[PDB]
């Protein structure tokens, strides 16, 4: 059966302003009557995401693929609730995806982007991608500007697909707001068939 709620990823670095961008989202979609689920990754949903705290805290050490696999496995363990909100009509703002999986792991840990994709390969694609643009300029294990600008690189990987929208993320809040909702009122509003990464 068809996907009838729309499905809209924010993407960007640490400091781009997604939190505030995809709250805003969902309070204005909660004003239009659409019925919306906030999500986002990582989360602590399950011992999996409890890993991932850890890695980011630096309070333990783990390989590059090894963290990497638990990121997709997080996103993968939402994937059922995931598509019963889009069944049934409810919209999903989510806040990162893959697309961090393949930019953060390629970029900050060199590991290569086809291995990167490949255990995300299958989720459930989203409608749109918002990419707060921020160049990275002059507590957590990837904040230090040399490696933001090593990220900020590997998200061009995605550029050019046509679900990504390029968002000038240095602008005032309000105006990158309204850009995003100029943008998601251009979103088809018929039920459509699933499509999944990396179609
Ligand atoms: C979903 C996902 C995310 N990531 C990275 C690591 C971490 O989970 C995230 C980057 N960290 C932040 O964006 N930190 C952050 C800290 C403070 C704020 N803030 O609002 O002040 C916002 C973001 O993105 C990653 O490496 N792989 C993944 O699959």
């Amino acid at each position: 059966d068809k996907k009838k709620g729309k499905f809209i990823v924010f993407e960007g670095l640490d400091r781009s302003g997604k939190s505030t961008q995809s709250k805003l989202l969902v309070e204005y979609l909660k004003n239009n009557n659409v019925e919306v689920k906030h999500l986002y990754f990582p989360n602590r949903e399950t011992g999996i995401g409890q890993i991932i705290s850890k890695y980011l805290k630096m309070e333990n050490s783990m390989s590059n693929e090894t963290i990497h696999l638990l990121f997709s496995a997080n996103r993968w363990e939402h994937m059922n609730e995931i598509k019963s909100l889009l069944l049934k009509g409810i919209w999903v703002v989510c806040d990162r995806y893959a697309y961090s999986g393949v930019a953060y792991s390629s970029g900050a840990l060199n590991l290569n982007k086809t291995w990167c994709m490949n255990p995300d390969q299958g989720l459930i694609k989203p409608d749109v991608v918002f990419y707060l643009n921020v160049p990275p300029n002059y507590e957590e294990i990837y904040e230090k500007v040399e490696t933001q600008k090593k990220i900020y690189e590997t998200y061009k990987h995605f550029a050019h697909e046509d679900y990504w929208i390029n968002i000038d993320a240095t602008r005032k809040i309000e105006d990158i707001h309204n850009d995003i909702v100029k943008e998601v009122t251009k979103i088809k509003v018929e039920p459509e068939e699933f499509n999944f990464l990396w179609s």
